[PDB]
């Protein structure tokens, strides 16, 4: 077949009508029913509704419309994206920890690649620390985290303020307070799982980071390898732990999140890069932040 | 006998029903009658002629009850009259952190001061968790430290962002960059004097907090008792400390304060008051600090009003 059938096909279905169809797209009706019957016979397959007057599609009709605007959708992106490419092939390395992936990172970067058809994007998984070296060597070229950073030869910069939210047993009493809100002193002498285990600084510095700037220090603490081994373990009756909202893209039974009443009750994410960096695929990188934060209704 | 006995035969005088009295007073009809049959036997009186309904005196019964009504009256009285009598001098609490004493908090204090001149201040040094109890408890009415505060009986209002500084002998390398600043990471490796001793958390785990906070962990710590013991020990030769910048209200034969570039070395100053606080006294205390941080050219702390 044509993209030529694909086009006939759906301007058939959105107008509703083989007469209609025909006026938007230029042609007699006779020559674009014949089309439509050729293609039907290429599947061996019936894909409108005979003899409807308001032309209904069959249940392969549907399904065959869907995946036709899908398509003729990506022609379009195609011609689109070969006309902007860049001459000279680039890699773009970028790091990150790994609890931005459940957040807004994932769809910043894949809004990224549609910018910059033809760019090679790597992305590697390393702490802060890790993420301050490779940029110093040219290693990643931007890094995302949750910590701050204190090098004259990095420009970080505080993109958004996360909340943090306790994970806790449906049948926890602070569960109670689901939609209310409970504040970091009232989990002081709570069994509290921290995460992850990998490389100090982390996570878990930083919630306990986040409990010491309000004076409190948990004392019945556990340090557990992950994420899900936390989330897990609580759904389990080991305890409750401290996730940034984001977090909640998991969701387990009678596993609950409640949210913190503290302002400052927040976990930031920053952007690292070099002091001195001006590169027009940086500059684009933080437009596309930008870009999404604002589809988000975030500042901020 | 005790009021109570006087409270049990007035009711049942009144009310002229041990049932009616009983469900008056709260109480079962039995303890009732005993009592009162205690105060009849301890006074060898029979002051109710008991088995005729409705319940009445006898003549003795009757003087008796006036008399009572009057002594049980004069002792509501005797209460309302002492509550009187107590001191009228309002009195006005305030806690504070001692770094607080190198910057704006007294000349604030003397300008509350100042407006209130029939007012009895007390100023009572002690860190954020005494703070925090002590205005649970009523025993201070307003709070200043360097520390955020989870307490849903408590609100805390961040005043201004105070900068650190490092202190450091003159002779040090990091002098060299006096003009300019240096970093928190240049100080990981430095003998670092924390300071004060005093119940924790206090200034030294604010610092660590603010290493902790740039992924930093100091290993050559040391805690001393007071700031003056850190700076005087720096200016001695033992190593350096992160003071607040009105510690440099302190200057001591070469001993050099050196900027942070690291935009978030920095220890808040914060009021603390009890959730729901409304008192006219502690508006004034907040409006006297956003008169004194008008005239310093800082940045005034949010309305109230
Ligand atoms: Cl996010
Ligand atoms: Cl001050």
């Amino acid at each position: 077949m044509e993209l030529r059938h694909l086009r006939y096909f759906v301007a058939v279905v959105e107008e509703q009508s083989f007469t209609k169809a025909a006026d938007k797209l230029c042609i007699a009706q006779p020559p674009l029913s014949r089309q439509i019957q050729n293609l039907e016979e290429e599947l061996g397959i019936q894909l409108l509704e005979r003899g409807s007057r308001p032309v209904k599609t069959t249940p392969e009709g549907h399904f065959f419309y869907q995946y036709a605007i899908k398509l003729l959708s990506n022609v379009d992106q195609m011609v689109s994206m070969t006309k902007r490419i860049a001459s000279v092939e680039k890699t773009i390395r970028i790091g990150f920890v790994g609890s931005l992936l459940f957040g807004l990172l994932p769809r910043i970067i894949h809004l990224y690649r549609q910018a910059h058809p033809n760019l090679r994007i790597e992305l590697y998984e390393m702490g802060t620390k890790a993420q301050t070296e490779a940029l110093k060597e040219g290693r990643i070229d931007a890094g995302f985290g949750r910590l701050k950073i204190s090098d004259p030869a990095i420009k970080h910069t505080l993109l958004r303020n996360e909340r943090l939210m306790v994970a806790v047993h449906a049948s926890h009493p602070l569960n109670q307070m689901k939609d209310k809100g409970v504040h970091l002193n009232d989990l002081i002498d709570e069994k509290i799982l921290l995460y992850p285990s990998s490389p100090k600084p982390n996570f878990s510095t930083h919630v306990m980071n986040i409990f010491s700037d309000h004076g409190l220090e948990p004392t019945k603490i556990n340090e557990v390898r992950e994420v899900q081994l936390a989330l897990g373990l609580v759904a389990a009756g080991e305890g409750i732990s401290l996730v940034p909202a984001s977090t909640q893209s998991i969701q387990l039974f009678n596993l609950s999140y409640v949210p913190l009443l503290d302002p400052d009750a927040i976990t930031p994410i920053y952007i690292a890069v070099r002091n001195m960096e001006e590169s027009t695929y940086i500059y684009s990188l933080y437009e596309t932040i930008r870009q999404i934060y604002a589809y988000e209704g975030f500042t901020e």
